[PDB]
């Protein structure tokens, strides 16, 4: 059974890009004081940037190697990576591996809790055979009890447990799993449940409204990892192959940047209901959130996140003491754990390296690198005669 907010999500599924962008544009606005500040900071972070991906083969080794950056203010979220589960036995192997990881992480956490201590990150596609194409009934029957069991194990140790986000046609299933989990009696009062949402989806703002509703109804604070989205190519491909009325995601990168900012504001507005975790390696996005979060930061207000191997050089400037030239804002490192061989997944994941490749391009000016998304959309509208038009090289599926 659904709440009104929950039922509201469907409509936005693949709504016209011009409409979606129009609704959101001004919501992504940086106040003038904020915008100038964010630009200056963004500039100095990217400029400083213009001047290894596996944390450990086992969780014990990952934990051993974590002190170095934890001492500097970083936090960690560990994920036992590997291929999607194909059989129930694969799923169970992953289950066993997650359980063992939680005992180890919990022990190392040693009562640090869900904010300051490390946490676990899980992938639903690891926990159910052929999840990408699995049926609702079977997921609820077989996946849910695993998710609940892992979550209770994390509560026992008081560590955060985060649910990943995958392809857009998995969204609704994942939300049902989240809703049921939030009403478990044994989880009452505990706020360590975490969930990923993807800004590149047109449904994202509506998903946020539902999450706010859910946190309210279930009397908790949700830990929400806001990312841009990792599956853009395949989202575009699948909609074309299926001949849909439109895309579930934006087709221009700047639109996703606009969406991320508008969504970040919505998250920050409700400190009682949400602990926002801003996962980005983009220097402007970081700087903007930093200013948007306002004055009088406190540790439990929010955190940044990044991928191991991609984010440290940026966040070395952010996490740490102000006396040392840092910003004193925590960053949680997402740390893949497993045999280095199984790192092939990393290589498997252009779209997702937009900013990091652009900052590597020393022929690209820093000022265009850290340009305001909203301002850029207005410029595009000026040139093209209308706001929020789809990428010119990507027509609708039925074209
Ligand atoms: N897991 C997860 C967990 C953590 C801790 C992090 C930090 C990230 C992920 N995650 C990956 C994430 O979704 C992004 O792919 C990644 O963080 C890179 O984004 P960012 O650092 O913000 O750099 P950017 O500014 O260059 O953005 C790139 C981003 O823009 C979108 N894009 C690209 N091209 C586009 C076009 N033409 N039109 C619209 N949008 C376009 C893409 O989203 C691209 O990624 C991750 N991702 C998940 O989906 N789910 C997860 O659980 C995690």
């Amino acid at each position: 059974p659904q709440s009104v907010s929950r039922a509201a999500i469907t409509a936005a599924y693949r709504r016209p890009e011009t409409e979606a962008v129009s609704m959101l544009l001004e919501q992504a606005r940086l106040p003038q004081p904020v915008a100038e500040q964010a630009h200056k900071l963004a500039y100095q972070l990217a400029d400083k940037l213009r001047n290894q991906f596996v944390t450990g083969e086992t969780i014990a080794e990952a934990l051993a190697n974590a002190r170095k950056l934890e001492e500097k203010g970083f936090r960690y979220s560990y994920d036992m990576l590997g291929e999607a589960a194909l059989t129930a036995a694969d799923a169970q192997a992953y289950m066993v591996s997650y359980q063992q990881a939680i005992h180890a992480i919990g022990k190392a956490s040693n009562g640090r809790g869900i904010y300051e201590g490390p946490g676990i990150s899980i992938k639903l596609s690891a926990l159910h055979p052929r999840y990408s194409r699995a049926q609702y009934d079977r997921v609820m029957e077989e996946l849910y009890p695993r998710l609940k069991s892992l979550t209770l194990l994390a509560r026992q140790y008081d560590i955060g447990i985060n649910i990943d986000a995958e392809e857009s046609d998995r969204l609704e299933i994942s939300l049902d799993l989240l809703e049921k989990l939030c009403f478990e009696p044994e989880l009452a009062g505990w706020n360590g449940i975490g969930f990923v949402i993807q800004a590149y989806q047109k449904r994202c703002p509506l998903v946020i409204d539902y999450l706010i509703d859910l946190a309210t109804r279930s009397r908790r604070r949700l830990m929400i990892r806001l990312v841009k989205g990792a599956y853009w190519d395949s989202e575009i491909k699948r909609a074309q192959m299926d001949g849909l009325e439109g895309y579930p995601v934006y087709t221009r990168k700047v639109y996703t940047d606009v969406s991320y900012l508008a969504c970040a504001k919505k998250l920050l507005a409700v400190p009682n209901l949400i602990y926002p975790q801003f996962a980005t390696h983009n220097a402007h996005t970081l700087a903007a959130i930093y200013q948007l979060a306002g004055q009088n930061y406190y540790p439990g207000q929010y955190e940044f996140q990044c991928l191991h191997g991609m984010g440290e050089p940026l966040y070395e400037q952010v996490t740490g003491k102000v006396a040392d030239g840092k910003l004193n804002r925590p960053c949680r490192i997402y740390a893949p754990v497993g045999t280095h061989e199984t790192l092939l997944a990393y290589l498997v994941r252009g779209a997702n390296t937009s900013f990091v490749n652009r900052i590597a391009d020393t022929s690209l000016p820093l000022d265009e690198l850290v340009a305001d998304p909203v301002t850029a959309v207005e410029k595009l509208a000026q040139q093209e005669g209308q706001t929020g038009l789809p990428h010119p090289k990507i027509p609708l599926p039925r074209d």
